[PDB]
């Protein structure tokens, strides 16, 4: 069991922080020793932000670099800090408040894919594996220590859309067994091996190029797909055309 | 993996909802394969009708005894049924649309505690032990055939509340296993066992009768503590703590 009067605050947004949230709740955390920072209702929000206020679990939605965020974190005093698909870089200092630290999911097995869009990088790049990482915050994204990962095989048939699913649900299995080892002080291992890294911007801005492989391109394709997003795109004659995926 | 091009119907409401459609995108299952039933949007349900609006999922709203719910289903004409915290009984008519069978999670080890409210009353008839159920579907609430069981225990320290969120999580957990049994057509296991039923209302009225013991008095007061509804009472008390 989670130490009595654990003091939890979960960084997050949509259903993994829901999650997150029920797991606490289901581990014995009382409501009031609960916190959570996301971002302004959303569509993918709706639901963290209703169980919030249906709840009376504190919140704020202010911005990570401000004031307010800091304050927000100061007056609850965790004892951890869970970032769940929280966008934004949190301050150290805000780190800092937790003297157990902190842990965040990533959807690669770092220190693989570093940044964003890890989900459609790993197929564009025709990875037949990936996995997740449960890592300590540090003052960087991606660099922290890891508590846990584990592997994920991605099929031929994958899309960034079903990959990007996968990771989640795989992840929310392991998350009891991770706010344990936060719990209990494990300093989890420095990430090994070598980092690669990927861009915030969308793969190829969605384009495909004409002088890839039929394999390569087939992978961007897959990689490209997320509904409601647009499809890869085609360019023929000078025009747009988005792929059927 | 799951049968390619399978049709999977989710009945559901709220997070379970909402984490069963994410396994299912997941395993593979795309989105004109997935349709969902459910109840209106509301601070339980949100979460799901963003993510039916946001990919672009058909759903229904309409009452499980309607014409309009009936004729989402035929149209959709899945193959499976998975009903996640749906909560109106679903016509046997509509369950035979689904040649593969449907399954339903109930939180407790059927077929004790069928009913409502179940967490509740685990806890204020002072059990040790529960868990959750994946079970077919019949015409019948709560009593078709076992596909899936995981015991949970009850702590001395747990709530109607703590209880509630962990049914949900620990269940959430075997879901892909389900859903497996259910593509590979497992019949599961009839029922059996000692049957019993609660309804919605704890007794009481809420209200801490002081002679029970103080074993009774500390379960009744976890069993109604629920946020944000209001807790027992003698004059309201959210923890034996505070009783004292
Ligand atoms: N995980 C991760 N996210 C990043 C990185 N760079 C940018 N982002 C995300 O994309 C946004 C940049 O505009 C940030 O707020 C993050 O949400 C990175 O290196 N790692
Ligand atoms: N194709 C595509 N995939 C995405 C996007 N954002 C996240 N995944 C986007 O804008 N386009
Ligand atoms: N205490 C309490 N717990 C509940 C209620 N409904 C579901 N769980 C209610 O009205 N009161
Ligand atoms: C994805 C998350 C969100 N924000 C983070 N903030 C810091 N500082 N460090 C991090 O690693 C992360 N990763
Ligand atoms: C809880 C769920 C919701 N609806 C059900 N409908 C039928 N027919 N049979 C059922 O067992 C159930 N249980
Ligand atoms: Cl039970």
């Amino acid at each position: 069991a989670i130490a009595p009067n654990t003091r939890v605050l979960v960084a997050g947004y949509g259903l993994p922080a829901e999650f997150c949230v029920t797991t606490l709740i289901g581990m014995g955390v009382e409501i009031d020793k609960i916190a959570v920072a996301t971002h302004r209702e959303d569509n993918r929000n709706c639901g963290l932000h209703s169980m919030l206020r249906l709840r009376n679990i504190q919140f704020t939605t202010a911005a990570a670099n401000s004031e307010e965020f800091y304050e927000f974190g100061a007056n609850f005093a965790p004892d951890m800090i869970i970032s769940m698909h929280y966008r934004s870089l949190i301050p150290g200092r805000f780190l800092k408040l937790a003297k157990k630290g902190s842990v965040n999911l990533h959807p690669s097995l770092l220190p693989a894919y570093r940044g964003t869009n890890s989900v459609a990088w790993v197929i564009i790049n025709g990875e037949s594996e990936t996995g997740f990482s449960y890592h300590r915050m540090d003052e960087n994204f991606d660099t922290g220590a890891i508590l846990l990962q584990e592997r994920i095989s991605v099929e031929e048939t994958d899309t960034a859309f079903s990959l990007f699913h996968r990771q989640i649900a795989r992840a929310m299995l392991r998350l009891e067994e991770v706010i344990l080892k936060l719990d209990q002080g494990d300093p989890g291992f420095a990430q090994l091996g070598e980092a690669s890294y990927y861009a915030r911007e969308l793969p190829f801005g969605g384009v495909i190029d004409p002088r890839w492989s039929e394999v390569q391109i087939d992978r961007f394709i897959r990689a490209m797909f997320f509904p409601p997003f647009p499809p890869a795109v085609l360019k023929i004659d000078g025009k747009v055309y988005y792929v059927p995926s």
